[PDB]
C-alpha cells in the first residue's frame, strides 16, 4: 500500500512491532529439544497479548500461525513434531494484522553449532545483502536496485540467491504492489519506488541451489540438493527521510 496518513503510520508501526517481538522470543527459545510446533504456540499466545491475528492462517489457511522452515526447508515450513537440534539452520517468519495493518518479517539463525560453518554464512550474507538493499531505498529510486544489491552481495560472497522467490508489497494484505521484488536484476524493469511505499524485502542467500521447489507437503519449499539457504525479512516504508523498518526494534 501507499502510506497517506499518520493513522496508517502508526497502525503499521503497531503491527510491525508486534510481528518484531514474536519473531525475537520465538528465536530465543529455540534451541536443541524444542518443538517447531511448541514454538508456534509462542507466537499463538502472543498474537493474543497484543491483539494481533496471524497472516498466514487469516490469508492463506495455513496450518500454523507462523512458518518455521528448518534445513532442507526454506520457507513455508509447518510447524510440527519436529524436534530442533544442535546446528539446525532455521527460519522463522511471522506475518500477521491488526486493524487491518500488516506486518511481515523473517529471520534465519543457526541453533548453537553446526559442522558445517556455511550455514552461518548465508545467514551472516542475507543479512548483508538485506542491509545492502534498504540503502538503495528512497522515493524514485528503482525497485531493480534491490535485487541489484541482493545479487552483487550474494557474489562477492561465492553464494548465490534464490531467483524464483520474491518480496512484495504489503500493509493492507499479505501480498500487493509491486507483485515481485526479485533477489537479482532485471534490466527491463522501470518500477521505482514512491513516498509511502510499503514493501517486503526478503532476500534469499542459498549455498548453490538457484531456486525451490515442492517439497514434503504442499506449502513447504525445498531444494533437492539440500541447499544452506537464508533469509532476512522486514516491513519498509519508502520515505524521504530514509526506510523505516516497522519490524526492527
Ligand atoms: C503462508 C504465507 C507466508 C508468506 C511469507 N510471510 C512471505 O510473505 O514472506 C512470502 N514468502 C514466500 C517467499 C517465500
Ligand atoms: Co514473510
Ligand atoms: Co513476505
Amino acid at each position: 500500500m501507499i502510506v497517506k496518513t499518520e493513522e496508517e503510520l502508526q497502525a503499521l508501526k503497531e503491527i510491525g512491532y508486534i510481528c518484531a517481538k514474536v519473531r525475537n522470543t520465538m528465536q530465543a527459545a529455540t534451541k536443541p529439544g524444542i518443538t517447531t510446533k511448541e514454538l508456534d504456540n509462542i507466537a499463538k499466545e502472543l498474537f493474543e497479548e497484543y491483539g494481533a491475528i496471524s497472516a498466514p492462517i487469516h490469508d492463506e489457511n495455513f496450518p500454523g500461525q507462523t512458518c518455521i522452515s528448518v534445513n532442507e526447508e526454506v520457507a513455508h515450513g509447518i510447524p510440527s513434531k519436529r524436534v530442533i537440534r544442535e546446528g539446525d539452520l532455521v527460519n522463522i517468519d511471522v506475518s500477521a494484522l491488526k486493524n487491518g495493518y500488516y506486518a511481515d518479517t523473517g529471520i534465519s539463525f543457526v541453533v548453537g553449532e553446526s559442522d558445517d560453518p556455511m550455514k552461518q554464512k548465508v545467514c551472516d550474507v542475507a543479512t548483508m545483502a538485506f542491509e545492502n538493499a534498504i540503502a538503495k531505498v528512497k522515493p524514485g529510486t528503482k525497485l531493480s536496485n534491490i535485487g541489484k544489491a541482493v545479487h552483487n552481495t550474494a557474489r562477492q560472497n561465492d553464494l548465490k540467491v534464490i531467483k524464483n522467490l520474491t518480496g512484495h508489497g504489503v500493509g493492507l494484505s499479505l501480498h500487493e504492489a509491486p507483485a515481485h521484488v526479485l533477489n537479482y536484476f532485471d534490466p527491463k524493469d522501470k518500477t521505482l519506488l514512491t513516498e509511502g511505499m510499503v514493501l517486503a524485502i526478503e532476500p534469499f542467500i542459498s549455498s548453490n541451489a538457484s531456486f525451490v521447489t515442492e517439497g514434503k507437503n504442499e506449502w513447504a519449499f525445498e531444494t533437492s540438493d539440500k541447499s544452506f539457504v537464508a533469509q532476512i525479512e522486514h516491513t519498509v516504508i519508502v520515505t524521504k527521510d530514509g526506510p523505516i523498518l516497522t519490524t526492527k526494534i
